[PDB]
């Protein structure tokens, strides 16, 4: 029956509410009770709040009158207001003290999951202050996460008009009985009821959200932790960069603030960074998730030489150069993280920070040939794989489905060990046709990785690995240096190819590594525990990058 | 004969000299005449700073040997360095106080334009320090201006060792007799001479340009102001932006810091700012420069609603909420001009500050229909050629290149007058066939613009002015609003479209706008006035909007 569910923003969707600062002034002055909500509403239908609410002034232009209105109130009242008495003072402290309210969201969040059509209806103001910035941040991050933003000071209509209600129900193409409807003022229900919505009255959260999900039949309260924002790949801006004539890259961008460059691994896609691209953007970074040269919609010539660490490197500074970008923060992960790596050895002025997820920094071993190192590990033997053109195509190439499927796992699924390879003749030939769907990933997540890897396919990718020895040849120049920018290193406990120990010498080439460390991760470290991947980056990015 | 020129960035491209910090240090400091230069020097061949320049080790890692230098230096002369000598401290402020010298880029970049290639030759060292963005900045500024930067520390090898000469040799494809090669240091310069390369010793720059006008036969001295750099389309980061179903919005992106976005006027384009976008990034601002729905790689929906002033706001915002900006600064121009004008009245909390060239903010007369309005100014009948569906649109797409050649014109040269439009029956019919070219346009540039309008047409572009009604009821919202966040009109004396008296009354509605004006500047500001254009919005940006 119930099909939309609608929320108010002040004293619903965010808290505390702004009128609750009127009581609250009230009483940290010693003002006469209810002075300050007198004067906020002061004319009622005419006065100056309602013509702020609907957008016939802006917020500073109302302002004053609320201060005209406060000397009128408090004459009659036969009182006097304090010295330092400031409403612009009163309003911009209430205003940035008012936080997302986030059960609430995650309730929404979760009615919209289940098919919900959800809406913000709002009594607000067009905000010119100086800090409007710190408002329409706010707006911007609860915006996304609804199919509709109704604003009183944009349609020029107010709660409690009944104009409103009919123009929220024809907005949500929807009957009246198919609503519920939350606000924190009861005034403001009235007129849903009365059309027969649901209404939900909320003081506390926790007793408006059994409410709804009493009237829902969905459950709101107590539910395990949601995965962190993901993106729609249709909602994101797509940049291209030519960085030499037959190569352009494409890159995802999210967000201002410091440039935060997201290099993924063998065999993936900017899409693996999903997770953590609304998660850093919403914590102050300009993210820019690559698509890697050979994968998704940047170029993927040919030729093996194309994809040696120098010349990948070479191309990632000319597109800083063509961005116009003097440093971005760079973290990668597998093939990306050693990318980095090798971004902050040669291009250090280049490089705000850097970070790796699993990859460790190993030097070249220069006495020893990197084939040789290769065959000393019997778990690298998938690279031995590798090495010949056509043959691991071939095989990832087959059935693209199924090589996704079988490849992206978490630590408790595995159908793929990466022990003896070669020997069995390849990847998958102990897996199954049709693996199941791992928990860390959707049949639609598959699918988009399935329809980026038919433009080009595993050649450009599995060229990565076919540069042992050129790769040796160029790391070899860097013996003599040390990494003295910020760096963290984040091992996975179950990766059992990029192994926790493998990165336990770093502290000789890097002295001032930071480090985090997640548990019971396997390899596909950034949708295998995403939320502990956004703290670690978050919390290094704030000390270290900004 | 000669046809290349290769510069040095330390004492040649870049001043004062870092070298020369050790000169005046030892002078400041009272030390022994030297002291400084000999431990920079110290073991020559082998020593610490060849080890630098080669890229075996990092800035960092040599600071601590340089300070051993000091020491073993001053020991042997048998001085003491005073308390509070630091080399990271000297070194810190040498490389901050070293800038471009201007003139002598202006000469690398006339003898590019004269065809000749041009490289920068530097010995230089991977810089890790916290301060290396400083560096980062100045190669970027400097690197896109050359066809080659070799770095001493990216290639093994330092001047005056001769297989560097050979590499450069190599990378120009040219011989040594073909080549001019600029130096502060002799011992530099020597394995150049000894190739039979010309070279000249910069002591002061401009005898070392005087030397070099000589020789290579190019005035490079005492030439005209150049005009600002300019932008290759092919070279930019090109974005993407879908806003709704039917929407997608392209625009170009340079620069780090405030997003600042550029919207064009009519019949133009993104590249309309081509001479804005490197100057505003490098002034330190984060650059995006549209094409307005209806142009170039943006959407263009057939229906006239499409382009009235209340959809492409909403879409202007949603396109901030995809990029997940919460603000930008909005500069726009003649129909960009109004749609930022409109972007502050309605959503102020998503413009950091508004700036609009020649389109002054008039509010919408509530008593007078807009038609009238149009009708009563003699100047504006070009506006009701607009009107009818097709009849512009034949005009305009039947010889794009005359078109533009038509349009783009300073004000000393039209060949089309506003005046009359309807009774002449149409905009060209008295123009010729074959216009000459503006001298505010190449031929390149205008085929630039053909191409883009064969993609659309001018439809779209039409349809911007086919909504005098909606937009007028829309305005009419508006008209108990002032604009008080920051705003700056930039009047054009020789627009006799949009004149600077039709700004006159701008103040009332505005009270704290800001100004600017520029003499003798037609319609298509940004590319008639380009450096004074740059001057105002970025005076006005560094005070207003940062
Ligand atoms: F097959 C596979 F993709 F290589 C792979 C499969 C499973 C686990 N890890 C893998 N690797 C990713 C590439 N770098 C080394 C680790
Ligand atoms: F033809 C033309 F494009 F309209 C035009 C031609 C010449 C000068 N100004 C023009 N206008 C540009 C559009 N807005 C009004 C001014
Ligand atoms: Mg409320
Ligand atoms: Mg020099």
């Amino acid at each position: 029956t119930l099909r939309a569910a609608v929320f108010d923003l002040d004293g619903v969707l965010a808290l505390p509410a702004v009128f609750g600062v009127l009581g609250r002034t009230e009483e940290a002055l010693a003002l006469p009770r209810g002075l300050l909500n007198d004067a906020f509403q002061k004319g009622g239908p005419e006065g100056a709040t309602t013509r702020l609410m609907k957008g016939e002034i802006t917020l500073s232009q109302w302002i004053p009158l609320m201060e005209e209105n406060c000397r009128k109130c408090s004459e009659t009242a036969k009182v006097c207001l304090p010295k330092n008495f400031s409403i612009k003072e009163i309003f911009d402290k209430a205003i940035s003290a008012r936080k997302i309210n986030r059960p609430m969201l995650q309730a929404a969040l979760m009615l919209r999951k289940k098919g919900f059509t959800t809406a913000i209806l709002t009594n607000t103001w067009l905000d010119d202050r100086a800090e409007r910035d710190g408002l329409a941040q706010l707006m911007c991050e609860l915006k996304m996460h609804f199919d509709f933003l109704i604003e009183s000071c944009q349609v020029g209509m107010v709660k409690p008009e009944p104009q409103i209600y009919k123009f929220l129900l024809d907005t949500l193409k929807a009957s009246p009985s198919e609503v519920v409807f939350l606000d924190d003022i009861g005034a403001n229900l009235k007129p849903a009821r009365d059309l027969g919505m649901v209404t939900i009255l909320v003081q506390d959260t926790d007793t408006a959200l059994k409410e709804l999900e009493k009237v829902t039949g969905i459950q709101l309260l107590n539910t395990p932790a949601p995965l962190p924002t993901s993106c729609n790949p249709s909602d994101m801006s797509h940049g291209y960069v030519t960085v030499k004539p037959r190569v352009r890259l494409h890159f995802v961008e999210l967000g201002s603030g410091p440039a935060v460059c997201l290099c993924h691994g063998f065999p993936e896609s900017w899409y693996s960074w999903r997770y953590q691209i609304p998660a850093l953007a919403q914590a102050g970074y300009r993210v820019l998730a690559m698509d890697m040269k050979g994968y998704g919609e940047s170029s993927a010539p040919p030729e093996i030489e194309e994809y040696c660490m120098e010349v990948l490197c070479k191309e990632m500074v000319t597109f800083l150069d063509k961005l116009g970008l003097s440093q971005a923060v760079f973290i990668g992960h597998d093939w990306g993280g050693m990318l980095v790596w090798y971004m902050a050895l040669f291009y250090p002025e280049r490089v705000r920070a850097v970070a790796s997820l699993n990859t460790p920094f190993i030097p070249a071993n220069p006495n020893m040939s990197p084939l040789e190192s290769i065959k000393a590990n019997p778990v690298f033997d998938y690279q031995l794989y590798f090495q010949e053109p056509g043959v691991a195509e071939a095989e990832l190439e087959q059935n693209l489905s199924r090589t996704f499927k079988s490849l992206f796992r978490a630590s408790d699924e595995s159908v793929l060990s990466m022990h003896k390879v070669c020997e069995a003749g390849g990847l998958f030939v102990n897996s199954p046709e049709e693996p199941s769907l791992s928990r860390m990933v959707t049949e639609e997540e598959i699918q988009f990785y399935v329809q980026q890897f038919k433009k080009s396919g595993f050649r450009g990718p599995l060229n990565w690995y076919r540069n042992m020895e050129r790769n040796w040849k160029w790391a070899c120049k860097s013996l003599g240096r040390k990494i003295l920018i910020p760096a963290l290193m984040v091992t996975a406990e179950k990766d059992f190819v990029l192994v926790p120990q493998m990165s336990q010498h770093m502290e000789d080439w890097i002295p001032h590594l930071k480090r985090g460390h997640i548990e019971d991760c396997g390899h596909w470290t950034q949708m295998d525990k995403p939320t502990e991947v956004n703290q670690i980056l978050i919390k290094w990015l704030d000390s270290d990058a900004r």
